């Protein structure tokens, strides 16, 4: 997927990544329409080390192709090293949700959860374990199209997302499709909470002991009990008792149609 700077146009910085600033911009191939794209840059990439860690995200994404998973489009492996990928115009799901709280309908909330479950159903069919499913890792493409990102797992380098992680992940570093379901459960909770973080105001160490106590994130105000009951299953302490995505995906569809026609 090698590209050439000659066809890329750097625009406004859109945020800082783990390796460098991220700029939005556009890629343009001649008789081909110009397409918006994000350009991840890496300031310390002259260092072989840092580069390997930076480009790894592209190698990973190079294996996927799903409508709800941020797409890789190319990479400029020479220098300065850049990774070019699809542009999600509306930003991160957390902000988008906090800003459109009193403006987004419930059905759109469930629809986002559903679209994410489809992307995850797909990764589970490829036996891929993401490891960090969280609202903060979801980009918004349109009012009715969410996408999953952060395959480079920015939060596991060197920050430990204890409050999103499955117990076995914290306690034993065990990451499996089942732990991804536990996380997706918290992510559903965030979406419904309009981008508020889980267990805010609770010390990690404390969240852990609470889970083992059977306590779980409370039901989001105005959350259909059917949806919360589905989150509660994603949070079964015993990983084997957690549902898989083919099933989450089928129930979210149901629940979505019920919130639609109602
Ligand atoms: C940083 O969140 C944003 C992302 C996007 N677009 C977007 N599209 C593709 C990618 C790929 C990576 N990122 C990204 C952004 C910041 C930090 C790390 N990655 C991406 N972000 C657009 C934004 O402007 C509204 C934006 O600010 C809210």
């Amino acid at each position: 997927y090698e590209i050439q700077r000659e066809r890329i146009e750097l625009g406004r910085c859109i945020g800082e990544g783990q390796f460098g600033d991220v700029h939005q911009g556009i890629y343009m191939s001649p008789e081909n329409p110009a397409l918006a794209v994000a350009i991840k840059t890496c300031k310390n990439c002259t260092s072989d080390s840092v580069r390997e860690k930076f480009l790894q995200e592209a190698l990973t994404m190079r294996q996927f192709d799903h409508p709800h998973i941020v797409k890789l489009i190319g990479v400029i492996t020479e220098n300065p090293v850049w990774i070019i990928m699809e542009l999600c115009t509306l930003g991160e799901l957390r902000s988008f949700l906090q800003v459109r709280k009193y403006s987004l309908d419930l059905a759109s909330l469930i629809l986002y959860a559903y679209q994410l479950s489809t992307a995850l159903a797909y990764l589970e069919s490829k036996r891929f374990v993401h490891r960090d499913i969280a609202a903060r890792n979801v980009l918004v493409s349109s009012n009715d199209c969410v996408k999953l990102g952060d395959f480079g797992l920015s939060r596991y380098m060197e920050k430990l997302p204890i409050k999103w992680m499955a117990p076995e992940s914290i306690n034993f570093r065990r990451f499996t499709s089942a732990s991804d379901v536990w996380m997706f459960g918290v992510c559903m909770w965030e979406i419904l909470m309009h981008g508020v973080k889980p267990f805010q105001g609770v010390k990690n160490n404390d969240v852990i002991g609470r889970i083992e106590n059977g306590e779980r994130l409370p039901m989001p105000p105005n959350c259909p009990p059917t949806l919360y009951s589905l989150m509660t299953k994603c949070w079964a302490y015993d990983p084997s008792r957690r549902p898989r995505f083919t099933e989450l995906k089928a129930q979210l569809s149901t629940i979505l149609e019920e919130e639609k026609a109602q």
